[PDB]
């Protein structure tokens, strides 16, 4: 086509759509198990993702868990940013079609400044008429956007991985921004807004620690396969043990 | 010819705390752990009863206290291991307490080896200054201080008169011994170098406890009550640097 066959690979092994499960009164706690029962579900299907992703399954096994574990809840943010920008134009979270949240059902004040911060991703989506073949590069650049403080065991088969992607959000920008001025701009926006994901997802990671390790008395439920995550790297993460990859200074 | 403050600061020390430990039994990682919090359960209360009688502190917001304490217990309980390593062993046993006393030997056989060379760091830096009682009365109140949150306390004046007046009295303790005017600049240079970088040290030491604190039913490590309330109050927010640590330099 004028499509990219790897654009076009990449759409085919976008997973299917996830339901919560959620019983539909609205309640914060009750809320908050039914979105990380969503998540355990979510994380099932982006290992998945991953075992079809060209020049991931390469990478030594300990790379290919390594980076699951830094950019699992990156990932589900910015794939929650697509839903809600696809669905219902930014304007609710289109958690899953099951679990819909509008500011009706965000009450509790910690509850609505989280969905506040997530709500960044789908208004820039909006703002910036992201198309599904830039989404589609990004989120694979964003699986590739931190690294150990030592680096990875595949370092180089990583660094030709990432190379390959980037040219790859490269060839989707073209699709549609057809000046040499306006696709530098574009490759521009769409790297910063990326490079910025890092200082937004550092406030969801703090949230998320802060409630694990307090949630027997919180009443609010981690799923075995989320807890395992977050308790082997999220600690780290957040004391900056890791090295985060930008395009811009 | 001591100032009266410092005479104070004397005369309120905690006093030496046992651990109860049973040292017929040998070593394990869990009971080792274990019994290490068990004294800082017990430490901790020490210290909640010590800022009682220090000066100015209760005249800061109740609140204000309570993260005060939270931010700086760990900081407060290792500088405190150091002076008691230093004053009874020479500095080269870690003296946690007179019925818990790892030399080095004992370091080694531990599972800890690396952790107690972190913490044995401090002594030696004592033996190497020869740091006075006074001075460590003086910088110990500094490290109750030595951290508060991005907005500030709610008695962020009292707080700031409360730091400086401990900065002048450290300033007369130095005086105590470092007659030249040359030689006393350093030597304050000197000590608020040594509590700047305890901030490092002290991160290394809240990771790892958070890391045992997630995992401490699969390694069996007890936390008590209040080790566990300040743990969970900010521990997550201190290693992600979402509190501003004050600097001398
Ligand atoms: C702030 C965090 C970040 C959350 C994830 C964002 C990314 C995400 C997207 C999904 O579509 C489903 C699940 C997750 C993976 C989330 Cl909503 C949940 O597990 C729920 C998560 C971990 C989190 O969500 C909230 O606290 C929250 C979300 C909305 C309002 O509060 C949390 O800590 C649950 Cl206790
Ligand atoms: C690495 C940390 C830092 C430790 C504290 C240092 C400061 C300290 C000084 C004490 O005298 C009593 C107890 C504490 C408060 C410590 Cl030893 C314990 O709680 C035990 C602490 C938290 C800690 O200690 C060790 O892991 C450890 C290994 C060997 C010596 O300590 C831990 O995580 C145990 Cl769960």
């Amino acid at each position: 086509q004028l499509i990219p066959p790897l654009i076009n690979l990449l759409m085919s092994i976008e997973p299917d759509v996830i339901y919560a499960g959620h019983d539909n009164p609205d309640t914060s706690s009750s809320l908050l198990t039914s979105l990380n029962q969503l998540g355990e579900r979510q994380l099932l299907s982006v290992v998945k993702w991953s075992k079809s992703l060209p020049g991931f399954r390469n990478l030594h096994i300990d790379d290919q868990i390594t980076l699951i574990q830094y950019s699992w809840m990156s990932l589900m943010v910015f794939g929650l940013g697509w839903r809600s920008y696809k669905h219902v134009s930014g304007q609710m979270l289109y958690f899953a079609p099951d679990l819909i949240l509008n500011e009706q059902r965000m009450k509790e004040s910690s509850f609505y400044s989280l969905c506040l911060t997530m709500w960044q991703i789908p208004q820039e989506f909006v703002k910036l008429q992201v198309s599904q073949e830039e989404f589609l590069c990004m989120k694979v650049l964003l699986l590739l956007n931190t690294i150990p403080l030592e680096g990875l065991r595949s370092q180089t088969q990583f660094e030709e991985m990432r190379s390959s992607y980037i040219r790859e959000l490269i060839k989707a920008i073209g699709l549609r921004q057809k000046g040499v001025v306006s696709s530098s701009q574009r490759f521009y926006q769409l790297t910063k807004l990326l490079d910025n994901l890092h200082d937004l997802v550092k406030q969801l990671h703090l949230y998320c620690l802060n409630t694990f390790i307090q949630s027997r008395a919180l009443s609010v439920e981690f799923p075995e396969m989320m807890s395992e995550v977050i308790a082997a790297q999220l600690p780290k993460i957040l004391a900056g043990m890791v090295k985060p990859l930008l395009f811009h200074k």
